[PDB]
């Protein structure tokens, strides 16, 4: 019974950032960061299926998608149950989407040639399966669109060094950023989640740094919030 | 209400055979077969020629062993859960036959690909968490209430297996089998296969020998099927 809200954007826009400027000072907010860190050493609930998927994706990417997002899933749910439901105006925000795992990168890469078709087909059966009854309570009450241009992100990506990705091209970065676009400003992005049509998004620009000009950004949310 | 019992057995041991004569037998019995027509064209799940995903896992397992292993399981669960829903709950003495059960995928086909090597480590590691997970969120409706066990040589199951006609398995070697055969039997037999799930060691097992051919001669089977029930 808390509000659920979506940390959404593109590779290294600066999801990650304002979710740590979030987890401080908000007794009434708590962050579930997407298991970045459990995607590069896969092990019992190590081996990089990332790394895996970043170097021969027209095999890994199927392997990976599935793996990422039953991880999500997996630790979006488990935050809940525990965590602390008991304060009296919570919120919980997850960085990242499990729409955003199908609708916006296991798409692009299906389309990009790395998912056999019969691959995608699976993926989505899985999918639309996986987010029934165990993505029955996980639904969302709001998505906040971290707005930043392909160009800055590609900046980004190496100004945090993740060696897995370091070899991506500003085109690939500039293919993801139009599947955002279409989904969160346009919406022309159509999906098998109903209520996702009518959610409301909160678009803020972090294409000007925001590490220590957060105070803005912080207002804009404490608004948005105040509506749902 | 509705006992749950598995029909467990190698490639082509006659579980399909053995299943429709027991699904005509009473009103208050019902089956649930394993998914194999979904594998065959995987198709995008509508109600009022896709590929196949079991052939692709036998011409190069390397490749499909974990991609057909998941979609396997899923569409399974997916069934099974399915029947219990169904009309046929409010009856006296309902039971439900599965044509294999999830345990199976597990620890029969998808370990004995990781013993043969087709699916590597973190495929491996990946395969056993989903299924636990998976397995355990609303795990207590899947519980079985006993398994039917159908004990055929890998030389009867080669020749089941051609008697058949599954082109994509018509190349399947004794080997296989040979191997498969004996992951049954250090299950369901010698009861020595330790599993994550605890409660299987507590149920009723009831081994068949169907090396004879049974599709006349099933009277005597079904008796034991029928006493074995009963014992439940
Ligand atoms: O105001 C900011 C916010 C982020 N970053 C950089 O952006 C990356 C962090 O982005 P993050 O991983 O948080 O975003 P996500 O990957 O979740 O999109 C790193 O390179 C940071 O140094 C930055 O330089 N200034
Ligand atoms: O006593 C028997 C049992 C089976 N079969 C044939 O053997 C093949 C494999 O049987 P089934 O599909 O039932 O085996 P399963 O794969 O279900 O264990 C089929 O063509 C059956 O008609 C047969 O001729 N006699
Ligand atoms: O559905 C997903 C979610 C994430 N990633 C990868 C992209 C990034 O390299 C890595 C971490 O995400 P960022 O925080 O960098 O966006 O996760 C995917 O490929 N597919
Ligand atoms: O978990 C499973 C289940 C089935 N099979 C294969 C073996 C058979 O060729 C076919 C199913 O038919 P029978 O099991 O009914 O023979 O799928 C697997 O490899 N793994
Ligand atoms: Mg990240
Ligand atoms: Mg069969």
């Amino acid at each position: 019974r808390i509000k659920k809200i979506s940390i959404e954007g593109n590779i290294a826009a600066g999801k990650s950032t304002f979710v740590n400027i979030l987890k401080q000072l908000s007794e009434d907010w708590e962050v579930v960061p997407e298991p970045v860190a459990r995607w590069s050493n896969v092990q019992s609930t190590g081996g990089n299926v990332l790394q895996m998927m970043y170097e021969k994706p027209e095999r890994w990417s199927f392997t990976f998608q599935t793996y990422a997002c039953l991880s999500r899933i997996r630790a979006q749910l488990a935050s809940l149950n525990g965590k602390l439901k008991d304060a009296e105006k919570p919120v919980l925000f997850f960085e990242r989407s499990v729409y955003s795992d199908r609708y916006i990168f296991a798409s692009n890469l299906y389309e990009s040639e790395c998912m056999n078709e019969t691959e995608w087909t699976i993926y989505q059966d899985w999918h639309d399966w996986m987010n029934n009854q165990f993505g029955q309570s996980l639904e969302l009450d709001g998505i906040i669109y971290l707005q930043a241009t392909p160009e800055t992100c590609l900046h980004r990506i190496y100004l945090r060094g993740r060696n897995e990705e370091q070899g991506i091209p500003l085109e690939y970065l500039e293919k993801l950023h139009y599947k955002h676009e279409s989904w969160l400003l346009h919406r022309t992005l159509k999906t098998n989640f109903d209520y996702l049509q009518e959610v409301p998004i909160l678009t803020l620009d972090v294409n000007e740094d925001f590490k220590d000009k957060y105070e803005s950004l912080v207002e804009k949310v404490k608004e948005f919030l105040s509506t749902l």
